[PDB]
């Protein structure tokens, strides 16, 4: 039974270095983050409303866990600790609204979707612009 669950390698990766842009990041360091994110690993395990999402590079790697409906902490895009909340928004799509915990700084928020021909699409949202990243069973 085909879900979020599995390995994914990412194929395509549009407008992230805009995003970090918004996010107050520095040009040179936008570009290598652009360089380490074609080696983008992801790996979901899922059951029902319940997930487990690691998220890799070459040399960086980080989990989340989070029940849909369910409040947790996280970091944003830009590493700071954020309030999140994820719910459906049809069969097999979900959006995350995030605030922050100290401070300030743009809107933030990203969702996650499970395409009909089998792709993982990610968006990411940092106010006024929007982030694709379209990932494939690994
Ligand atoms: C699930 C998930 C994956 C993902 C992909 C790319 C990311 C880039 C950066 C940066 C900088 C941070 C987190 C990423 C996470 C996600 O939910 O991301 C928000």
């Amino acid at each position: 039974m085909p879900n979020f669950s599995g390995n994914w390698k990412i194929i395509r990766s549009e407008n992230f270095e805009e995003l970090l842009k918004v996010l107050g990041v520095n040009v040179m360091l936008r570009k290598i983050a652009v360089a380490a994110a074609s080696k983008y690993a992801v790996e979901i395990k899922q059951e029902g409303d319940t997930f487990y999402i690691k998220v890799s590079t070459t040399v960086y790697t980080t989990e989340i866990n989070f029940k849909v409906g369910e409040e947790f902490e996280e970091q944003t895009v830009d590493g700071r600790p954020c309030k999140s909340l994820v719910k459906w928004e049809s069969e097999n799509k979900m959006v995350c609204e995030q605030k922050l915990l100290k401070g300030e700084g743009p809107k933030t928020s990203w969702t996650k979707e499970l395409t009909n021909d089998g792709e993982l699409i990610l968006t990411m949202t940092a106010d006024d612009v929007v982030c694709t990243q379209v990932f494939v069973r690994e």
